[PDB]
């Protein structure tokens, strides 16, 4: 109510001293101001003060408020003393004082009627509103912050006896909104202990920029720290805002380590030889069970980065294909393909465009069934899977309700996910989640796509180029959420790294001029299975060529 | 000696900035992969070097006679030609020369000519020494391993993916100084990339490829350049050098972040207990000089960042003895029968208004000042740290470390080195304000500069005259915390109450009346302690603060 700055920004050349500052300033809040020097705090009281006007933006004072204002060169009326100025800061009420003093020892030397009737009137008018009361305020408050005698010139007092003085006129005229660039300078420990205490009982607004930690503590219901141009209110006094940032400091640390960790696992990965790639990759497979029973004991996730929640417990038989026949009208594109699927296994799929590989997928799930032999897929297996091609129907949902539901919470298997934080991790962050499905460009769709693949419960996750529209972040993420996954995987992608880094096994693409179909399974990840297909095939062979059929 | 230099580069779209004071030199050969989110600028920056678009401001220079080529979202590719004239036409001149070698060659099988025989041998010549044979089996090998469409198709019928592939072996084989990549791997399998960074890792021109393709960052790019939002952040090496270095400096930014948090709580726990247990770390002292000389005259690193106070030789029982001390000047009286033993480890808090005597008192101690009856007595073991309130050195242009350091980067101060850069960092001067001259100094600046000063001297009792000037909070929390640990004795002049509470184990207060204006009291206990106890030898009212007479 009292002051309000809307988009306010105040800027000298390229140094940007206030920054889309947006505060609104309820009557009688007490706002302690702190910040680094060259924060902006003193141009923000100057602006508040009327001293100074914004940039761009509103800064406005509450129509009918006051505003008083102490700066480092404080304006004190130099043809006046002490007392004077002093006496200057109240309005009407110290000149009927003066007045009502005045006829008081007119009326020993003289006398008149009407002057005793003026004087009740001055009497009445001076006691509806206290004005004794404010003489003796005026005395206590020029005793307690040791301002000089009442009668000396004011032109030939000191910096700090001047300063004394400005801030004894300001707070006997008792403005609506206060503001203070640092109160206790020229202040002895017991006059500031008497500013404090009288400043915890003053009735107006303060805005008081100090490094006075008691001040802070005593006085002030809000802390506002400025930093290069933005504000940032902490509500309560000094100590709580202690608590406050100590807690935003442990949060972000803690959200830093998680990072750290990430981090520290690339680079040891990357690091690593081929022997521990292969004891790492088969380890993963001969430990579903620890994995599983240590997953199921989450049952909601903070999703600050891609993790893949556990789905059911799976069965030794996952997926069986047994001598796969497949094609569409005269062309093959599987012939007489075997493999089992153990555990634990994370399947990269390789291999040109147009060769059968999103048809393996939908083999699979069933959408297409073999021409010849059969894909068995375990009674314990749960798929998580979405179509490729998958459009919405609806062209108004926005991408957060698509995935949502409209739900603040999703349901995934026994784990609980905050439905924001869920879409935000697929990158989909603030309005663009508010973005209609109808008008999302093909990787704002892949990610869409992704999203609600992962947030259906399963054991077998299916990934058709994951890594499309991903940053190399969020690569890292979605590598070490495959990594901590308990179920079983099979992923097609051309992204090398991601299938060294994730993928037990592969199955390849490797048609000849007479046989189109052929692929080959191998345990292992992609760098291996390519030295292996050398040592196969020979290096001419080995080496991508055009696709013919 | 630069294939291309940007220079205060500035890319807008009406108000977006997209890019902002990119400043570059890329040198010929450069390997640089260009990584961060979308909308971060990278296809802008492609853009710019290509000559496709211009920037509002600054320089965008390719280096005259060299030769650009870029692949975009939307390749443009001249339908009137096959694929394999598309990719022709990227060699340009070679490639009809040696049309014309075969034309030549397979025209002698009809008729002879001696004129053809000649310009065979003069093409030979050319296409031998200058050109490469092997170039058509390199255009022959592109095509395959990118698996491009059929080197016989017309480019009409071609789908994105054909269309894409097309235009990518078009440029590889056109070979450009500076080759310029937009996602790369986009429409290629994971063989064919394989062939491309192997391709590029040989390609002897300069290549900035935006792509998150980590094996490609990793085996090609030597430099990594991190756009956000429209800044540039070049980090030298491959990808893995980049993953290190930005988990180094997120682990530095961890440890300052914890530093933070760990002052805040402690400074939270002293405020949240009681007004007797604030004193309990300072109380402490007065029954511990042994046992925290003995530490600190232990060899130990040493935290220099912040405030350290290197230990002085060792005290006597005896430190300060002021007996009937009587002091002022002209016929007015500053102290009058003052007398107070200053106990070893003792701190004590001298208060009182401005120009009561305390600045004096200090150099009644120091020695500057004698008395005018009584005595002050200063022990043998005394070394004394000060430095006077109005020092300013006589030559301007020394700056503040060459004052404080005298040009050594190591001091020896009795057993303790101090790093010179390190400790005036600790007061205040960070980077470059470690040069400013003495004489361009602010008045904080420079009393920073003098506690400083008075810190390094290695005395056991340290004057300090209002020594909170211009420090902020934390530095605050520093220069309490090593007063609390030194192994010593220390008199502070401050209107900081909050320090005064946290570190004084005694309170010097001056308590002047009209008949006494000179009358001082000793006390034990801080600050809070000695105005409860004010208030019980006076009354409320002669322990409020008044003006001086
Ligand atoms: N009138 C002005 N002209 C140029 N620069 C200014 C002006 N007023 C303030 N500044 C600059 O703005 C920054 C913030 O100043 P100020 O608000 O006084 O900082 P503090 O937080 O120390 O009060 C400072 O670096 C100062 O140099
Ligand atoms: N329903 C269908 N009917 C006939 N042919 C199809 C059908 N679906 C896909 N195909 C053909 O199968 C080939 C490969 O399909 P797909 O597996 O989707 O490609 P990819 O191997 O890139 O995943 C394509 O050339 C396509 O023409
Ligand atoms: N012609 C244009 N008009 C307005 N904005 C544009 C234009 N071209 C690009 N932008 C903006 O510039 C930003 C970054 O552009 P760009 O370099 O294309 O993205 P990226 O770095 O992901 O390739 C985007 O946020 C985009 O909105
Ligand atoms: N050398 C001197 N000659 C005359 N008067 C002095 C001298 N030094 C200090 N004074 C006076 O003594 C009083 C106390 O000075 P000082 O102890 O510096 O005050 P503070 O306690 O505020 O530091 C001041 O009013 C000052 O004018
Ligand atoms: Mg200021
Ligand atoms: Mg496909
Ligand atoms: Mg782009
Ligand atoms: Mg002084």
């Amino acid at each position: 109510f009292i002051y309000t700055m809307k988009k306010v920004r105040k800027a000298h050349g390229d140094k940007v001293i206030l920054d889309d500052v947006t505060l609104s300033f309820y009557p009688g809040a007490k706002i302690g101001v702190v910040g680094p020097n060259g924060a902006g705090k003193s141009s923000v009281l100057r602006i508040m003060a009327g001293l100074d006007k914004p940039n761009n933006g509103d800064a406005f004072l509450a129509t009918g408020a006051t505003v008083g204002i102490l700066q480092q060169e404080p304006p004190l009326n130099e043809d006046k003393t002490v007392r004077g100025n002093v006496e200057e800061g109240m309005g009407d009420i110290k000149i009927k004082l003066d007045r009502f003093n005045e006829v008081a020892e007119l009326m020993a030397t003289d006398y008149t009627d009407e002057l005793m009737e003026e004087m009740g009137r001055l009497q009445e008018e001076l006691d509806h509103a206290d004005a004794w009361d404010l003489d003796a305020q005026l005395e206590q408050a020029m005793d307690a912050l040791r301002c000089p005698p009442a009668d000396e010139p004011v032109t030939n007092l000191s910096g700090g006896e001047r300063r004394r003085v400005a801030l004894c006129k300001l707070l006997l005229s008792k403005p609506d909104l206060l503001l203070l660039d640092e109160p206790t300078n020229h202040l002895d420990a017991e006059s500031v202990q008497w500013l404090e205490q009288h400043l915890a009982s003053y009735p107006g607004a303060i805005l008081a920029v100090t490094h006075d930690r008691y001040f802070l503590d005593n006085v002030a219901e809000w802390i506002l720290e400025l930093d290069r141009g933005r504000a940032y209110p902490y509500e309560g006094n000094y100590s709580t805002y202690l608590e406050k940032k100590a807690e935003r400091l442990a949060v972000q640390g803690r959200k830093d380590a998680k990072l750290q960790k990430r981090l520290t696992e690339e680079l040891a990965w990357v690091r690593s030889g081929a022997k521990a790639r292969q004891a790492k990759s088969k380890a993963r497979l001969q430990r579903y069970e620890e994995m599983a029973a240590e997953a199921e004991k989450t049952r909601k996730l903070d999703f600050e980065e891609i993790q893949i929640p556990v789905g059911p417990r799976l069965g030794n038989v996952v997926v069986e294909v047994d001598h796969l026949d497949k094609g569409y009208d005269g062309r093959a594109l599987i012939k007489d393909l075997s493999f089992s699927l153990p555990r634990n296994g994370i399947v990269g799929v390789i291999g040109p465009n147009g060769v059968g590989k999103t048809t393996l997928f939908k083999t699979i799930v069933g959408l297409e069934t073999p021409d010849s032999g059969s894909v068995k897929v375990g009674e314990t297996v749960k798929l998580s899977y979405v179509d490729q091609a998958r459009a919405g129907i609806d062209p108004r949902k926005t991408v957060w309700e698509v995935v949502s539901d409209g739900l603040d919470y999703i349901q995934v298997g026994q784990t609980e996910v905050p439905s924001r934080a869920y879409v935000s991790a697929f990158g989909f962050k603030g309005p663009d989640q508010q973005k209609p499905a109808g008008v999302l460009s093909g990787g704002e769709r892949n990610r869409l796509n992704l999203a609600l693949t992962l947030k259906q419960g399963g054991n077998l996750i299916l990934l058709d180029e994951p890594t499309n529209d991903l940053d190399v972040e969020t690569l890292g993420s979605l590598e070490n959420a495959l990594l901590n996954f308990p179920g079983c995987a099979v992923v097609i992608s051309h992204d090398r790294w991601f299938l060294d880094r994730t993928c037990t096994h592969i199955l390849a693409w490797e048609g000849d001029d007479d046989n189109e179909a052929k692929w080959f399974w191998f345990e292992g990840n992609f760098g291996a299975y390519e030295e292996n297909k050398v040592e196969r095939l020979g290096v001419d062979a080995a080496r991508p060529h055009r696709v013919t059929h």
